[PDB]
C-alpha cells in the first residue's frame, strides 16, 4: 500500500488539529524546546530526538510522513520527550497528559481507517 501524500495529509491533520485545539494544553508543545534560550544544557543529554508540535505540522504539510505509523511515532515522541524530562506533577507534564488522551481517542479510528 502506497498512500498519496494529500490524502495521508488529509486523513492526519484533524487528529493534529485536536492537539492545537487545547488551551492551555498546547502551550507547551506549540514550539520547540530550546534549551539554549531557557538555560537548560541537560535537555539534550536526556532527549535526543526532539519533537513539538510545529515540527510534526511541517512535516505532515510537506509529504515527510510515507506512512501513517510515522507520525504517529512523532506525537508519541513528543510525549515521551516530556514525560521523561519533566516531573510528574508539573504543568507540561499534566498537559502532556491531556495531550495524549486527546489523541488517542482521536488517532485510533483514523488508523483503522487509513
Amino acid at each position: 500500500k502506497i498512500f498519496k501524500p494529500e490524502e495521508l495529509r488529509q486523513a492526519l491533520m484533524p487528529t493534529l488539529e485536536a492537539l492545537y485545539r487545547q488551551d492551555p494544553e498546547s502551550l507547551p508543545f506549540r514550539q520547540p524546546v530550546d534549551p539554549q534560550l531557557l538555560g537548560i544544557p541537560d535537555y539534550f543529554d536526556i532527549v535526543k530526538n526532539p519533537m513539538d508540535l510545529s515540527t510534526i505540522k511541517r512535516k505532515l504539510d510537506t509529504g515527510q510522513y510515507q506512512e501513517p505509523w510515522q507520525y504517529v511515532d512523532d506525537v508519541w515522541l513528543m510525549f515521551n520527550n516530556a514525560w521523561l524530562y519533566n516531573r510528574k506533577t508539573s504543568r507540561v507534564y499534566k498537559f502532556c497528559s491531556k495531550l495524549a488522551e486527546v489523541f488517542e481517542q482521536e488517532i485510533d479510528p483514523v488508523m483503522q481507517s487509513l
